[PDB]
């Protein structure tokens, strides 16, 4: 619970939980006829994966579960450069294992088609859920990634009352999904996008680069804003 | 509030609340025409029964309310073997009393049919809400049971900030229902499955064995992972 | 914030907030075409009125906002008999003022009809939303009132971690509404039922006696169970 | 994080987040065919913007994000007159930048029409979502603004347990939206109304004066009630 391999295991398990729960709710439950959970149910699910695992393993690894979080916290002066790559690998691996099991579960229902349905992948333009342009996709992911990082930096500030951060951060995740699912299906998380794109297997992989660079640039901006403008004291 | 019969009463009352509230929301409110609460409303209800009773009686018994939780915590080194069976009996009894009163309440509406409607029971294949295969049912219940146990172990770790665990655990329950209702109607709780199966009275009882072994195996895996991989320090 | 007239003002304001917010969400928003909030949105609203005011004025009066809570806490040995009646009056008055303003607001939309729509009143049988029998109404209100009191006693126990009770109690209120709206429109609160019945002006007033005796009997049972079975230590 | 320009930056960022998230969820997600989030999803989004930023930057500026909050806290004796105007400017500026980026994002979907759709603006009468009269609009905004201020004063009282206020206040915001969206689309926040009215560009601007005076009068009333009736001790 403090040697690096335990932190990496925590990060893998937490990103697994995020992908399995968030994407799983989208694939299995969102569009279920009459009773299905909708975009709002998916948004809640994503936020709860983050809230629950932040409480469960946050005291072990920091509970990032998201390459743009790790890199943003590096930019914000909160996390060492030398640990970044190990965390990103752990997150990507955890997420892919989750998408794999989800793919197996989803395949047990007649008619399931990962490629055709999109398998909860992030896309823009032709592949945005609401047909939003690439420019709309860029602006929304940049803003929401920066804000998510600003919220993470603030809620874990020296002077923020202790213990509440998993609630602030997890519900910031729900919020972000409530806003942006129609635009990009909501990434703000390169590991989540990657895990699911692998099984969609087509356009998701062709557009994947976008859901690495934009959330990471946004997260860096959020970390820099907090570090340079809000933190001092 | 610390002699065993008070702990057993707490466990019975808490499992009663889980079954009455979670299953009750499903039976009475989920499909109500136009205004009904849907799968997302049921998921919220299940999580709130756990959150509320964990705050109410967690300081008395540990607030398990779930045979797979009790057994998983035993596997994780958090709970003594000698207390396991008493807790499981208390949970099963509490749950059956709840399903009985729910059955009475539900029967007060013209047309109600427990057997035909399924009475919120857990099933797979032919009896999965979305027609998922037995293999889909196995994987989802194994993963979500293990994760639920991992979340419970982590949120109650020595180094997790105090007081927040009922929130982490209750909302993990909501999450689990948001994901898996279409697959199995969501068990991860052998006492919940049993209580309701008794009144459905048919296929629910024929498939009940599955919702004992799979959540318990999953909970044991989650406890072992936390104990052997994440806990040390 | 501790002399009795401040406590009574807190109780009046808090019950006003409960009635205005819970009933208001039901009257104004629940059935709004396409976008309306449904039973689940109303349940959330009721729970949030309780959560928010418990945090706002709980440190002043105890934050009961509900005659069955006050009386149940008396039964549970937590609240003095000599203060009960003043609290009940304050709650009833606060609630009626709220229903009055809500009635005014609702009347500003063409077609509004308090009597015909039911104005969010509690009823059974012919006047149950789902056509549930009087016996169904009795059992559900008895169980949910007792459980609500058990949750309140437990979450505010000596050994419950401090500060979290408004969350446990407010979300127990949401849960209770998620379960029972189809049966009785959910009372568990005699002051809420009274305030709204006055403006429905017909069957609501004829059935009002029921939503005084049943929640109060239930609350007393919950308080007695906690006091006599769960509290000692 | 305590010199005034950091507090003003916090207030600008927080009001940006409120407008971008709350209005954004309304513009992009509320009416999305089949899966859209509805009024309840928007209400949740508004409350989460406030909850998340209150945790993130509340320890910096007080986390007002709302001209009626700033002015109400002045009225309640909690905030100095000399800092009011700077906060109000910061909130208005933050909000307008957010509406501008939202306008850009929304414009990336074929058919988008800010003026015709209303762009999430607040209105009454002809421009109330449910066709409520100006009098209905007045009463609901007055009551909900006063209550929101009462909740803010209480949750941050000397004797309220520490750390929980962002939860009480953010969820009070969700509640307020659950109630009143059909009446006015919910203001209780002059900066939110202004930011969005600018881009609707028509009736929203003609009715804007109303969503300055009414929330501010209401907030002042709430602050005065708490200060003069509830606070002493
Ligand atoms: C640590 C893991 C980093 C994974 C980054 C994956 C980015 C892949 O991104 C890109 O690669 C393909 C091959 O060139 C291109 O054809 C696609 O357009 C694709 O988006
Ligand atoms: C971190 C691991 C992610 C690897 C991303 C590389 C994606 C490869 O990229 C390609 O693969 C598809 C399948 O052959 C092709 O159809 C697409 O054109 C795509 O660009
Ligand atoms: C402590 C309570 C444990 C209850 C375990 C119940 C498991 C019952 O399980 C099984 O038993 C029946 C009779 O053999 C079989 O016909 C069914 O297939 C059924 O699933
Ligand atoms: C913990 C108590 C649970 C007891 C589970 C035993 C279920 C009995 O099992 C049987 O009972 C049904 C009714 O007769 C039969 O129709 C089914 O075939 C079922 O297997
Ligand atoms: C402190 C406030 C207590 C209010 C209790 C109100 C109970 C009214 O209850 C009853 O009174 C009417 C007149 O007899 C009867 O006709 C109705 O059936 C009604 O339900
Ligand atoms: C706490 C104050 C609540 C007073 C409850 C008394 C209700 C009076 O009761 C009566 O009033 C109606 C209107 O005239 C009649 O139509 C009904 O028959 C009803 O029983
Ligand atoms: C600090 C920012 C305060 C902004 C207050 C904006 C109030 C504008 O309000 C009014 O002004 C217009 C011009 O007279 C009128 O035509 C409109 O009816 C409008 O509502
Ligand atoms: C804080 C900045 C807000 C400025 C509010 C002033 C609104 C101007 O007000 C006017 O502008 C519209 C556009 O020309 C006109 O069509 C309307 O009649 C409106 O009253
Ligand atoms: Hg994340
Ligand atoms: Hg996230
Ligand atoms: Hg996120
Ligand atoms: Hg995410
Ligand atoms: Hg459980
Ligand atoms: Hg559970
Ligand atoms: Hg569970
Ligand atoms: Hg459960
Ligand atoms: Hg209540
Ligand atoms: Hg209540
Ligand atoms: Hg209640
Ligand atoms: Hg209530
Ligand atoms: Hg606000
Ligand atoms: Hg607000
Ligand atoms: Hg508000
Ligand atoms: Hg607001």
């Amino acid at each position: 619970a403090s040697h690096m391999f335990r932190k990496l295991a925590a990060e893998s398990f937490g990103t697994f939980w995020l992908v399995f729960g968030g994407s799983g709710s989208a694939v299995l439950a969102a569009g279920f006829p009459e009773l299905g959970i909708g975009f709002a149910g998916v948004a809640l699910a994503f936020g709860l994966t983050v809230l629950t695992m932040a409480f469960a393993v946050g005291h072990i690894s920091g509970g990032h579960f998201n390459p743009a979080v790790t890199i943003g916290l590096w930019a914000g002066g909160r996390f060492p450069a030398k640990e970044v790559v190990g965390y990103v690998i752990a997150q990507v691996v955890g997420g892919i294992v989750a998408a794999a099991l989800l793919y197996l579960i989803a395949s047990g229902k007649t008619g399931f088609d990962a490629a055709a349905s999109g398998f909860a992948s992030n896309g823009y333009g032709e592949h945005s859920p609401g047909g939003y342009s690439m420019l709309s996709a860029l602006v929304v992911e940049l803003v929401l990634s920066a804000g998510f990082l600003l919220v993470i930096h603030g809620a874990t500030d020296k002077f923020a009352p202790a213990g509440f951060a998993p609630i602030a951060i997890g519900l910031a995740c729900t919020l972000i999904h409530l806003i942006s699912i129609p635009v990009t299906n909501t990434s703000v998380n390169p590991a989540r996008s990657t895990a699911v794109a692998i099984f969609q297997g087509g356009w998701a992989l062709e557009q994947l680069w976008f859901f690495w660079v934009v959330p990471i640039v946004g997260g860096i901006i959020g970390g820099l804003i907090y570090r340079t403008l809000l933190e001092k004291r």
